[PDB]
């Protein structure tokens, strides 16, 4: 029924270094764990998603990961774009939380967000137009952090659900929905 992007957030550079959140869990790691899954459980209920991945240790700096990842987000022709997040802070900051653009964008945003809420803290829908993900991106576009990479009960409770709960989440949400 739609076509579906999903990105995943940050990339390995080619020093070595990652340029996501890290910690109890790496937020780049996960998500990359993460992406397949989303997409098959997308797939289980009839969409095509194609996963946008950065290369590994391709990359100079950080800034090649917009001009990666856009050219092939608005080539694909898809209805919508996921991009996959975690939140940090200090430690204490913890939840779910959906970055978005548009008034097409908040529906997608608010419903994740209140099936990410049924486990996580829910922190809200929240609008923000400086990113390029989202501000250069032609399809409607949600940026999603999932949870807190840096808080230890965050991350066991998304050990407890697996990557399967996440997703089944986050699928639910969009395609507004109960999958079971
Ligand atoms: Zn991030």
């Amino acid at each position: 029924h739609m076509k579906i992007c999903i990105t995943v957030g940050h990339s390995i550079l080619k020093s070595g270094a990652c340029t996501s959140a890290d910690g109890v869990v790496n937020e780049y790691q996960y998500n990359k764990s993460l992406a397949p899954v989303l997409a098959d459980t997308f797939r289980k209920e009839g969409h095509k998603v194609d996963v946008i991945i950065c290369p590994e240790k391709q990359f100079k700096t950080k800034n090649e990961e917009k001009s990666y990842k856009i050219p092939r987000v608005n080539s694909g022709g898809y209805d919508l774009l996921i991009e996959l997040h975690l939140n940090a802070s200090n430690g204490q900051g913890k939840g779910s939380e959906v970055l978005y653009y548009s008034n097409k964008g908040l529906e997608y945003a608010t419903r994740i967000c209140d099936k990410l809420g049924t486990v996580f803290k829910n922190r809200g829908a929240k609008l923000d137009k400086r990113l390029y993900i989202l501000n250069s991106s032609k399809p409607t576009a949600v940026l999603i952090e999932s949870f807190f990479c840096d808080n230890k009960e965050d991350y066991d409770k998304a050990k407890k659900l697996g990557h399967e709960g996440i997703a089944k989440l986050i699928v639910e949400g969009v395609l507004n929905k109960n999958i079971n």
